[PDB]
């Protein structure tokens, strides 16, 4: 992660780019809207995220972005979850509650925050990408994800809450039946992003 990416996250957080490609709603909560972009070839997906959550420290959602301790701790979707140094960089392991019968999805990745001073403006970007390690080989019953990379990008809206933009990608490695993504949007994420709100006030 160099400095250009950084900033490069904190870009369509100012101005959604989605004209490019054929993108598509999907959801909307909380003052939330994920659009998504389907590489026909691959069938596989391209996620994008912007809104806003009042009531969320642009400080304090950053901070809970990168407690896995507190994490591990409230989201309920989390089955493991813990970091390690690595030469300097801290990689991520993090294995993701999939319904049974599939099976669950690991992840082992650099991730990395960086707070901006943009125009005077905290913007707080943080971002992932997905690598690997020897001894951290792949684990049977869970599929472990080897393409992925997100960036969040956090900022005030000014009031109480905090503007966000969010690019997401990976490969998981299985088809994800359209009814997951229904039930993903219609009732997951805003329970999600509803037990994360709790999560901050009570931080
Ligand atoms: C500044 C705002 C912070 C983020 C809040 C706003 C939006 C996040 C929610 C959704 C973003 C959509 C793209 C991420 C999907 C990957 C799952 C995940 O991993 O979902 C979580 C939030 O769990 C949820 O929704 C609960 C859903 C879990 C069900 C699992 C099967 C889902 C199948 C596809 C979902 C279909 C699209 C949803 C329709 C809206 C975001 O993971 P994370 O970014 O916290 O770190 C993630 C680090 N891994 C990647 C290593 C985990």
């Amino acid at each position: 992660f160099s400095e250009e990416q950084f900033w490069e996250a904190c870009a369509e957080l100012q101005q959604p780019a989605l004209a490019g490609a054929d993108w598509q709603l999907l959801v909307e909560t909380s003052g939330i809207s994920i659009y998504r972009l389907l590489d026909k070839k691959t069938g596989l997906y391209e996620y994008k995220v912007f809104g806003v959550l009042e009531d969320c420290s642009p400080t304090l959602l950053a901070d809970i972005y990168m407690d896995s301790d507190y994490r591990k701790q409230w989201d309920q979707y989390v089955k493991e979850l813990y970091e390690q140094e690595c030469n300097g960089e801290t990689v991520v392991y993090w294995e993701v509650k999939y319904p049974f019968p599939m099976s669950n999805r690991d992840y082992v990745y650099l991730r990395q925050r960086r707070d901006l001073d943009m125009e005077g403006r905290k913007i707080h970007v943080i971002l992932a990408r997905s690598t690997s390690m020897p001894q951290l080989g792949e684990r049977s019953g869970v599929i472990r994800v080897k393409q992925y990379k997100q960036s969040l990008a956090i900022e005030s809206d000014g009031k109480k809450g905090s503007k966000v933009f969010m690019y997401y990608f990976d490969n998981p490695g299985g088809q994800i039946p359209s009814w997951l993504i229904n039930w993903a949007a219609k009732n997951g994420v805003p329970n999600f992003l509803k037990d994360m709100a709790r999560a901050c006030q009570n931080y």
